[PDB]
């Protein structure tokens, strides 16, 4: 049996981990997909490639309205995988050579199970091959995985998702996507804008529905226009029709699609780990960690979707780098740890139109009783919203009227992920609105001044 | 003679201060031109109007570069300038009957010069029209003026400035720009990417040159790839070729041209108003102003171009705001006074490709005698070049070594005027570099990741 150091499951945010600090001992690590993890190969790399693709197409289409007449020739789609694949692809091989050319890193590519914990302290791992080996620390970054609704699955019929629906071959005529999260609203702006006639089945009232109620109720009016939009509805069943599927839904009409895509949301990978026969604790489906990211288990780490309430790679960054200190650091000395930090958490929907949001809603700071004050600046009052001929981006922020401190940023518009950089920073760092109106420049006339503007505004 | 207790001359930014503090004495206004000044009628605000219609026609023609084949099948300029300025001018007429309908503001719409000051202390003010008249307060915010160069004068030869070009009937086939300064650059994208062939004639070595060497030397790369970059002439003749125009340069070289637009810079309009005769101070051909925006007159302040060193409208209407307070504030108490911040002063040239920045240039800090450090982060190693394909957009910046926070931010790609602006708040609140770059969070996959990146790298 072979012995390690340090054993890590999951290349994901965990591949960061392995630094010169540990060119002295024997790690491994445990790959069971493709490597480099979720975010390079099936998710927020490629995504956001497709959708400035989608973007140059949305630019053409309503080219007219400033005064230029064109029109789109060919979508090359085939082409247009070829530009996005051709790069990423390659860049899982030569990370995966970096790391198993190592003398010192061993790298597994099978399912890796938690084994009983050995009698001298060391952890057994066991993977689908057969391999057995131990590891004095372990660190688990097992992300998550797609969920499928069971009257879905129990029909039988074709359907994609986030990590198969990139390498089609031909775009379809008519999709139909089943879901109202941050996939399933950045995926109808790409097929949307590529030509694609999109429909999209949600079970709720409106789409996205956690973000702030102004800007669901705002984005889901104008999504209602541009994808055939079927609110309180639920697949119950499908057969397939061809190459494409027939869905009946719970209220007995059927729709008629060439493809399925679902993305009713994504649970933790913990579940496949094993790791109660370990002394780690599992509580709903995810790993429990402390501010340290220290689990129930002496010398055992986690980090990433399967054990964080945030499913975003710059949360799971934040967590690999406290790994990586609180790790070479004994594990009784807190004091000489580092606090992994989840206050003001922003996220962003690359959307028609983007939206990008930080911090409390207007509903949650009066469900915690605290005197606010809200604004809401729109796009077209603001002279580069003149140039853009905006009629419908807002910003709107929300603060604490006491402090004046900001609460809350939820942005609907045109870079909407850029503009609230500066309102993660007064947040983050504990700027009131007055400093941040008054006590810096705005360039006249750039696009940020509609959030001068809004805080302008807070009456 | 007409009695009065505050006179303004100049729409523009001076247009900011009456407020309803003063909704009890007799207000005169001095407009010679247009209300509303230069920005909105002719500078700032229809410029950047038609570079966004630019900006629309050069993401349709390099469209085939991500994979959609489209094309320009018309380009309607006509109907692009009845749409900016349609828009703009009913603006004009609505602010010029705000004020004089208020039977409190008495209107006047000639030029207003500085006559001898009236026994009792009082300024008496004379208008080209024959209107006498004498008030206790006055404000000068009589802007600037564009400068012809005084061959191009004396050849008699038909030209345009920024003030006429952008309401031509019909889009030349051929335009020669002579000038380098941020006028001349941004109008050589606008009419470029409309379809027009673009001539730089510089007297210098580099476009954009009091910008940071690094990047002047590689925009002026770019530019003269795109455009005929043709340096260090000048035009010594020309004569007119029938609807064009055929200039003769300082080499003996003749070109034969549809249109010349003239970009080489603007002389403050403080000349042009027997200031000398009223007690107020003129050096070079500006007013000579203090951190308080007074005068050597009591009792006279001035604002905008006409004073001061920076000729921006963000800077004007800082200005306008140090005025508009201090003056309701007794003349010799400046312990009650505000002071116009100069410190953080941000400037963006909207090009292609865009550039904005902010602080001191690398050269400037080495005059200084600074132990500084250098980053220049690439816009195609974040991932949001990967979707944009980017290949020159960059972003540098400049520290100091000792304490930590940053000297100057120069950008030059996409988006530069809204990257710069986390940048410029740190730099006029003091935050450092270190914890800019892991302070906050940052949206990934975002375009902000390369300001991050720009931070982590500066070693
Ligand atoms: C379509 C899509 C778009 C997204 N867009 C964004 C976005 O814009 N911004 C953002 O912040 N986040 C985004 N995300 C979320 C982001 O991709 C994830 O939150 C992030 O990748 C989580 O990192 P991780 O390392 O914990 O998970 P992963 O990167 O998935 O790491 C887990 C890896 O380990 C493997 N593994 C799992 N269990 C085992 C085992 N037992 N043995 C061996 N190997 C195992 C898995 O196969 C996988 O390769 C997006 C996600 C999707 C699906
Ligand atoms: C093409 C162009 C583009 C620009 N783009 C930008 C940009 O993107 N960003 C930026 O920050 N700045 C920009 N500027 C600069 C900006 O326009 C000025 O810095 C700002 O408008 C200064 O305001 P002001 O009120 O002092 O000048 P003005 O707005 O010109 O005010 C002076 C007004 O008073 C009148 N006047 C002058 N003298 C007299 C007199 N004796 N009697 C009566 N009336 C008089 C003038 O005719 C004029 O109407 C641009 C300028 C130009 C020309």
């Amino acid at each position: 049996m072979e012995t390690y150091d340090i054993a890590i499951i999951g290349t994901g945010s965990g591949n960061s981990i392995l630094d010169e600090r540990y060119a002295s001992k024997r790690a491994a690590i445990c790959e069971q997909g493709t490597f480099g993890g979720t975010c390079l190969n099936v998710g927020c790399i490629p995504t956001k490639m497709f959708v400035y693709a989608a973007e140059v197409a949305k630019t053409i289409r309503g080219a007219s309205r400033y005064g230029i007449d064109a029109h789109i020739d060919r979508v090359r789609w085939d082409d247009v995988v070829s530009r996005v694949f051709g790069r990423i692809d390659p860049i899982a091989l030569s990370g995966e050579d970096y790391r198993r050319c190592a003398p010192n890193i061993d790298v597994y590519r099978t399912h890796t199970r938690f084994g009983p914990v050995q009698a001298d302290g060391r952890y057994l791992l066991r993977t689908d091959a057969g391999e057995e080996f131990t590891a004095e620390q372990v660190v688990i970054a097992a992300g998550s995985r797609p969920v499928i609704p069971p009257a879905i699955l129990a029909s039988g019929v074709d359907y994609h998702t986030s990590d198969t629906v990139m390498r089609i071959a031909e775009l379809p005529e008519h999709i139909v996507i089943v879901g109202s999260g941050f996939i399933a609203a950045e995926f109808a702006h790409v097929f949307s804008a590529l030509g694609v006639r999109v429909t999209l089945v949600i079970r709720g009232s409106c789409l996205l529905r956690h973000c702030d109620d102004t800007i669901c109720e705002r984005f889901t009016r104008i999504a209602s226009t541009k994808w055939e939009l079927r609110t309180h509805r639920n697949v119950v069943d499908g057969q397939q029709r061809g190459s494409g599927v027939a869905l009946r839904l719970d209220d007995g009409c059927t729709i008629n699609a060439d493809l399925l895509l679902v993305a009713t949301g994504r649970v933790s990978n913990a579940d496949l780990l094993d790791a109660e026969q370990a002394g780690v604790d599992v509580e709903d489906g995810r790993v429990i960690v402390d501010e340290y990211q220290r689990t129930s288990a002496r010398g055992v780490f986690a980090l990433g979707d399967v054990s964080s309430p945030y499913l975003l790679k710059h949360v799971a960054n934040h967590e690999a780098r406290v790994v990586q200190h609180n790790l070479l650091c004994d594990w009784e000395d807190t004091q000489s740890m580092i606090v992994t930090d989840h206050r003001y958490v922003p996220a962003a929907v690359f959307t028609d139109p983007q939206i990008a949001a930080v911090g409390l809603t207007e509903n949650q700071a009066v469900a915690k009783g605290l005197d606010i004050s809200v604004k809401i600046q729109d796009y077209g009052d603001v002279a580069y919203g003149w140039a853009m001929e905006d009629t419908s981006g807002i910003v709107k922020l929300i603060t604490e009227r006491g402090s004046g401190r900001l609460l809350g940023a939820h942005i609907m518009g045109y870079q909407a992920s850029s503009l609230i950089q500066p309102l993660i920073q007064a947040m983050s760092f504990g700027l009131t609105a007055a400093e941040m109106a008054r006590g810096q420049y705005w360039i006249h006339p750039a696009l940020p001044e509609v959030v001068e503007n809004a805080l302008l505004g807070l009456r």
